[PDB]
């Protein structure tokens, strides 16, 4: 029979063997394995969408944006294997690089030095430009979404909750429901965005990188408004400009019923920060999204001049475009994984 793992079925033989448990999840589990072809060890993932075509959305998106990409610091696809027919597929497997561990788990247990700050700093920066210049937005950036190998090579995944980006239709009223992760939500998500403009990356990347400085979460709201005042807190109240530009009155009203509170200071919050960094930081997390840096700026920002070199910094090669009942998208899940075959 097929090798089986934690009381389920892996059906992956014959190119890969010799499987471990290393996780379960929401979407799945993932195992540990013997690529008998290339002699390595990589990681598969199981998963079984297609009772709900929320899942088979979700499975259908990043499946199609990760195949599109090739770059150093994204995740890739090796390999995906399914049943020969559409009858019989009931399960995917998805197979990508074995990767030691990922930032959430670095920063719980291990003090960063200045110069690992500023590497994983510049690969993030590295594989967003790419991302950004396809016209996609992750989205969803947070350390547990940046993996990491034994060399400290940086890969960012999860693409489940990535859009191409439109500016046009971003706007919306207070309170608009999130689905990305609470403590990384730019501000503007809360008060008029739907999220569909770059700037609300680099708002996440500027967490992280606070994050790095300190083992410790910049902001963590403890739901869906106090998030707001945990910015406001360290921000500061804004100025009557960024109001301007909250045109809904129940948002702009408010932020002027908030008592008044003054910015503290970077420097106070990470003594021990590297003056570069703090500079870059504090326009990363600024409160107007028009005036928060972009990717390629922040690249030649000063704390990054020992990497940044543009000709090594790739764009992508085209942008990237795309209510699907789930038997459809089960069709479009079979097509796209059919090169993999046999
Ligand atoms: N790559 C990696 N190393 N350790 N864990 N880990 N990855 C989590 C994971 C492993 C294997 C395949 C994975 O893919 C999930 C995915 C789901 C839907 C579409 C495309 C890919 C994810």
């Amino acid at each position: 029979g097929p090798e089986m793992v934690r009381g389920q079925v892996f059906d992956v033989g014959p190119r890969y063997t010799n499987l471990s448990y290393i996780g379960e999840g929401a979407y799945g589990m993932v195992c540990s394995a013997y690529d008998n072809l290339n002699k390595v060890r990589v990681a598969i993932k199981k998963i079984s969408p297609f009772e709900h075509q929320t899942y088979c959305q979700r499975t259908l998106r990043e499946i199609k944006i990760l195949l599109r990409f090739r770059h150093e610091n994204i995740i890739g696809i090796n390999d995906i294997i399914r049943a020969p027919t559409i009858e019989q597929m009931k399960d995917v497997y998805i197979v990508q690089d074995l990767m030691e561990t990922d930032l959430y788990k670095l920063l719980k247990t291990q003090h960063l030095s200045n110069d690992h700050i500023c590497y994983f700093l510049y690969q993030i920066l590295r594989g967003l430009k790419y991302i950004h210049s396809a016209n996609v937005l992750h989205r969803d950036l947070k350390p547990s979404n940046l993996l990491l190998n034994t060399t400290c090579d940086l890969k960012i995944c999860d693409f489940g909750l990535a859009r191409v980006a439109d500016p046009d239709h971003d706007h919306t009223g207070f309170l608009t429901e999130y689905v990305a992760t609470r403590w990384y939500r730019a501000p503007e998500i809360m008060l008029n965005s739907k999220g569909y403009t770059k700037s609300i990356d680099i708002w996440s990347v500027g967490c992280i990188l606070a994050e790095m400085l300190s083992n410790r979460p910049i902001f963590p709201g403890k739901h869906y408004l106090d998030q707001l005042n945990h910015i406001l807190g360290i921000l500061g109240s804004p100025s009557q400009e960024d109001l301007n530009c909250i045109i809904n009155l129940k948002a702009r009203n408010y932020l002027l019923s908030l008592p008044h509170k003054n910015k503290v200071p970077w420097n106070r919050l990470f003594p021990n920060a590297d003056s570069k960094a703090l500079d870059l930081l504090d326009k990363m997390l600024t409160f107007n999204p028009h005036k928060r840096i972009e990717v390629e700026q922040a690249l030649a920002h000063p704390y990054l001049e020992q990497y940044y070199d543009p000709s090594d910094e790739p764009i992508a090669e085209a942008p990237f475009k795309f209510d699907l009942p789930k038997e459809k998208l089960k069709e479009l899940i079979f097509e796209e994984t059919a090169r993999f075959q046999p």
